[PDB]
C-alpha cells in the first residue's frame, strides 16, 4: 500500500519534487504505487521502497540494466532515487537532483 | 498538518478526483493545505476539514456566499465538498459530482 | 536475512544497547533474526523491521496484546522498540531507554 | 452508572468531533447492555479503573471492529474521561485521551 | 499487482463465483486488489493470498475478529475463503460455499 | 521461518527427494532456509517460494543467469525446481528429475 | 595490451592482500573466454572497448561463476591500465571501473 | 568501518564462534573493531582484515612477537585467526580451533 | 507568556534538528527581554499574529544578524508554531512553517 | 494541568536533577509526577501547595527505603516542589530532598 | 549601460510587463532609472545584471521597503521585475513580480 | 583604497580603545571583500563620501548585525576619519566622529 | 591537479556573479572528467597554454553548447586565469579575460 | 568527613578493590580523605567526590593533565576512577579495571 | 553573598574599562560565581583574598588562549581580590596589574 | 598541507552538524598558521600521530578556550579522521572520534 512506502510528511515532501529539473509537473502519490508494481513485475520485493537501504538495494540491481533500459526502467530508477532522498531526508527539487544525490551514494558504496 | 484532513486511503482517493468532470487534472495534497489556510483567513478553525460534520458546517457558512463569491471561494466550497465526500466515503470522480452529493446533504 | 533489516553501523549501534538498564549482556545479531521469525509466527511481515514506520506499525498491533502477553511477546516488543531507536538514530543505552522513546512516539501518534 | 455531575458532563460531550449532537443517557444504557454481550460486568463503567479494564478487553478488536463495537469502545472512552475528570469536548478527543493512557500504562 | 495473487485459470475461475448464493454479480479482479490492500493494514503480508496455506493462515488470524468485526473484515474473510478454494482447486459456486469449504479445512486444522 | 515455504506432507516429501540422481543424501529443512535467504540477496521476494506460480517466477528470473552463474546459483535454481514440484503435487526421485518437470512447465510457459 | 601496459599490469595483484601478480597468461585466458561470449578480443585494447565488456558482464556479476568474475576482474584491471589509473590489486581496479560504470549510467 | 571486515553471513557466522573453548561468551562485532584499531598502532593496514591472504599477512608480521607478547597482542592475534577462517570459510567452534587452523596455514607456507 | 500545554509543548521542541537538548522557560524569558531591547512590545509574543509582526521586522535583518537575533527570530518562529497549533519537531521545522506563513 | 506557574515554574528549571550534573528539571517531570500520584489515589492538587506536598511525603516516607526506582523519583520530585512552595532555594535534588526530609522528621 | 542589465531576447519580454496588475508596460528607461537609483545607494549596477545580484539588491533594500519612500518602493519592485526576467519566470505585472522575487528572498 | 599618508595614519589607530593592537592593512583588505559580500562597491572606501554612503546603508543593521558587520562598519568609520583628515586614536573614537556626522546629515 | 597558492585562490572565486558558492576541488575533478569525453588530456589544465588549447577547441561549441559544456569552458577559463596570474571575483570575470585573450591571439 | 563521600556498603566494597591490577594490597579509608585533600589543594570542590556525576566532572578536569601528570595526579585520577565505579554501582577489582570503566564513561 | 558591606559598595566604584563610565555591578559577582561552578571550583573562594588567589593562580595559564568569558572572570576575580586586599584600584586594568604582581 | 584524495575528502565534511557549508582549503590554511602561534610544529597536521599529538596539547585548553582555539581543536579532529580513513559527516562527529581515540590513549 502507498501508506507503507511514503506517508505523513514524506508524502508532502514528495509532491514538492518536480518530474523534471525546470518543469512544473510534480510527483504525486500515483508515482509511488507505480514503482511498487514495477518492482513486482520483475520479482523484486516492494518492501525495499520502505527504506533508504532497500531503495539502495533496488538501485544496485537496476543499474547494470539502465544502459539498455526502457522508459519504465529508466524512470523507475529515477522514482526510487526520489524515494531514497526522502528516506535519507535530502531536500531535492527535481528528479535530476535526486539522481545526483542517490547515485553519489551508489558510486561511493561501490566496492 | 495535511495528515490530519486526509490520510492513507483518503489521501489516495482524493488524488483520484479530477478537478473538472471531463478534465484530466486531479487533486493533489497542495489543495488541502491551501483550503486549510483559507479557513485560517476566515477565522474558521481549520479542524473542521477533518470531519464530514465539520465540513458540512463549512458548506453551510459558505453556501449563501456562493452566488456572489469569487474564484477562490467557489473553489474552496468545491474543495471542502470533495473533502466531505471523502470523509463520507461517497465516491465522486470530479468536483461537480462532489457538490451534488454534498449539497444534497445540506438540504 | 539479517543483512536486510539491520546492516553496517546500525548493527554495530545495536550491539552497544544493553538488554537491561544496567546489565552487561548487550543485544547481538541473533536478536534480529529471532524478532523477525517471531513476527512470522503471527502473520506479520518481516520487512516491517526495515523501517521505523514499519516498526511503529508493529508496535501499534502488538500494544493491545502486551497486558496478557508471554515473554516472547514482550521480548519482541522490546526488540522492535530497540530497532526503532536505531532507524530513528536515537542513542539509547538499554531496552528501557528504547521502550521510553518508542512508546513516547506511540503515545504521541495515538489519536 | 453515571449520576449527578457525571451525567451533566456527559451531555456536554459531542457524539462526533465536528457535529452538534451530544451524548445522552441512552448511550450509557446501550453500552451497559452491550457489555452484557461480552460477559463484561456493567459495574465496570462506574469507575476509571473499571473503564480501563473494558478498554483493555476491547482494544485488540478496534482496528477490525464493527461500528457497534466501536460505539461501545468510544463510549467507554468518554466515560473514562468523566471518571478521569479530564475535559473532553467530543468523542474522538476522549478516545485520544483514553488510548493515550492505555498505551502508556502498557509495559 | 493483481497478477501475483491470482493468475491464469485461477483468475478466470474467480469470475465464475457469485458474491451471493443466489445472486448473479460474480467476483471481479478489483475484489482481489481490495482484499490484498486490506491485509497490508494488520501488518499481514499480501503474499499469503498467493497460496492456499497462506490463505488458511489469514483465516486463523481473522477468525477471532469475525464475531465483532466490520463487514469489511467479513468481506476480507469471505474473499480469502474464495481465494483459498481457488488455490486448493476446489470447485465452488458462491461465496458461502467457499466459506464452508475453507472453514471445514480450518476447523479440521484446529489443534 | 521454514514453515511458510513447505509444511506437513510437503515437508515430509522434500526429505525423500535425492540431491543427486544416484545419491543417497536427501533434502533437508536447512536447504529450504538457504534458498530462501539467497533470494533476499537478489532482491527476489522470499514469498515466491511459497507457491508453484512464484517458483516458476523465480525460474524465469534465474534462467538467464544459469549459463554464467555460480554453483551456489545452480543450487538455488535446482532447489526451486524441487520446491516447485512439491507445490505442483508432482513426484520426483531426485533433483535432476525435478528440473526436468519444472523446466518442462517453464518451456511450455515460454510465450 | 602490449609492452608498457603489460609491464604496468604485472605490478597488479591477483588479490588485494596476496603476493601473486598478474601475468601474460591472465590476458590469454581472458581473451579466450571472451570468444565464448562472442565478444571481440580487440575490445581489451581500449578503455572504451573495456567499458563495453564490463557493461555486458555487469548484469551477471552478482550471480556469476568464479570464472565469470575472473574475466570481469581482469577486464577491470585492463580498464585501469588504459584509463591510466594507478591500481595495485584486483579489488582497487574493480572498485574503480565499476565506479566509472555507475557514474556513466543514466 | 567494521562493515568492511566482515558482513552478511560472515558477520553472522562470526557470532557463532565461541571465545574461550568451554565458556559461554562468543565473538561480537566489538572484537573486529578492537582488532582493527589495534592494527593502527602497528601501522599494519586495516584493509588486511578484509582478506584471508591479508589476514595471513597480518599473522606473518605478528608471529615473531607472540611467544613473549602482551595479552593485547595475544588477543589481537587470535581474533585475526578466526577472521581468516571466516574469509576462508573453514568452520570453527572456539578460539583454539581457529588458532590451530590459522597457524597450520601460516607454518605450511 | 506561555503556560500549561503550550509550555509543555515548547519543552518538547528540539533546539537543533537532531539533538536531545530542548527548549525551556529561560528561552522565553530571554526572548521576552530581547524584544524590550529593540523597543518592541512584549505582548506580541502571546499571539501568532503579534509573533509574525516580529518575524516581519526581523526577516530583512537575518542575513546579517548576530547569533542573538538569529536565535530570537528562530525562537519566535517556534512560538508562532505553538500559537498556530502546527506541530514541529525542531527549530528549523518551525522556521519553514513560520516563513511559509510570511 | 498548570500545576506550577509563575516564577516557581522558572525556578524549577534551575534545579539540577543529580548533584553534580547539568540536566535540570523540565515540565515533563512535573507532568510525570502528577501521573504517578494518580496511581496511588492521591490528588494531583496536592502538588499545588507545600502542605499538600507534605501529605504526599508522609504517605511515601515509609516506602522510601525499599522504594522502587519510580517511587524514589516521585518522592524526590515532590521534595523539590515542596521547596518551591516553601520558598527554599536548592541547587539539586539531594539538597531539596534534605530540607523537605528534615522538615518531615521535625514535625513529630 | 542599459545593455548590460537586460538585453535582447529579455528586453522584448520586459516590455510585456505591466506597471500595475494596467495597460502601460515597462520600458527601457525603467532599467536605467533603477540602475541610476542604485547609484544613490552606492550599490553596484552590476548586481542588476544577474538574478543572484538582483536578490542581493533585494536583500539590501528590503529593510527599507516597509518604511521606504515612493522612489524606494519602486526600486525594489523594478528589481523584482528584472529578477523575474533573469530567472526566466514570466510575470504579467509588478505585483506578481514582487511576489515571485520576494518568495525567493524569504526562502533564503 | 587607502594608501599614501592615509595608510601610514591608519596604522596609528587602535583596534580597541586602549589595547596594543592597532589597525593594519589586513583590515582594509578584509573590509573591501566584506563590501563585496554586500553588493557595495569597494571604491566607496576610497572617499569620505563613499564611506559616508557605506555607513548609511549599514546603520540600520548595526543593532542586530553580526560581528563581521559591526567590524566592517567599525573599519569604515576609521577610513572616513582618514579621508576627512580627523585625528582618531581608536575604533570607538572613529565610530563617535563618523556617526556624529551621520546623524547631522 | 592544482596545489600551493593556486588551489587556495581557486577556492575563493565565486561560481555565479552575485552569489557566495565558491569553486571547490570537486569542480576541478568534474572538469577533468568531462575533458576525457573529448579526448583531451587532463594534464592540459596544468598550464595557461594547455588550458588555451582547451578553450580554442570548445570556443566554437560555446554558443550552441549544452550546460555541461558551458560549465567546462567556464571552469577552464578560471584555471587559465589562475595560471596566467589574473585575479577574478567570479566565473564571469574569468570568461571575460580568457575570451578576450582568445580573440586577441588570432 | 570521609563518610560523606563513601559510606557503609560502598565503604566496604572500596576496601575490596586492589591498589594494582592483580595485586592484593587494597584500598583504605585514608584514600578517600587524601583524595579530598588533593582536590582542596587544586581548589576543586570536595563536594564533587560524593556523586558519580561530580566524580566524572573531576576526571574531565584531570584527564588532559594525565599524559604529563604527576604520580600524585595519576593517583588522584585513579582514586576518583575507583570512587566513581563505586558510586556508579559497577563492580571492579583493581584500579586498572576502574580506569578502563571510568574512562569508558568519560566520552 | 560574596561581597557585602563596604566591599560591595567599593566594587561599584571600579570602572569595567580603564577609561569609561560603566562600572561593576552585583550581577557580575553572581555571574563570576556561576562561572566557578561551571568548572567545579569552590564558590566560597571568592569571599577571601586567598581563595581568590587560588582561582587566579589556576586560571592564569589559561589567559593567553582563553575566551573573554574567562578574561571577564579573570578580571572580576582580579577586582574581587583587590577589594579583599583593600587595594583601592579605579578600573579593571588597574586591578589586573596589582593582582598578577601577587602571582 | 593535504593533497588530492585527502583534500577532496576534506571538502565533503560540513562545519555545522546538519548545515551545508562544507570544509574548505582555508580551514586548513587558518589552522596551519594558528598552530604556529603555539610553537607547535606545522607538520604535525600531516599525520594521525602528530594530530593526536596536537589534540593532546590543546585539549586542556578547550573548556575555557576561545572559539579561535576551539576552531583549531575541532579542525584537527577533522584532519585526524582523514589520516584515520574514517568517513565522518561534520565537525561534531569528527570531534567525537578524534577525542575518544585521545581518551583511550
Amino acid at each position: 500500500a502507498r501508506n507503507s512506502v511514503l506517508r505523513g510528511k514524506k508524502a508532502d515532501e514528495l509532491e514538492k519534487v518536480r518530474l523534471r529539473p525546470g518543469g512544473k509537473k510534480k510527483y504525486r502519490l500515483k508515482h509511488i504505487v507505480w514503482a511498487a508494481n514495477e518492482l513486482d513485475k520483475f520479482g523484486l520485493a516492494e518492501s525495499l521502497l520502505e527504506s533508504k537501504e532497500g531503495c539502495q538495494k533496488i538501485l544496485r540491481v537496476l543499474d547494470p540494466l539502465v544502459p539498455t533500459g526502457s522508459e519504465n526502467l529508466k524512470s523507475l530508477f529515477n522514482t526510487v532515487c526520489v524515494i531514497w532522498c526522502l528516506h535519507a531526508e535530502e531536500k531535492v527539487k527535481d528528479t535530476e537532483e535526486a539522481k545526483k544525490l542517490a547515485q553519489r551514494h551508489l558510486v561511493a558504496e561501490t566496492g
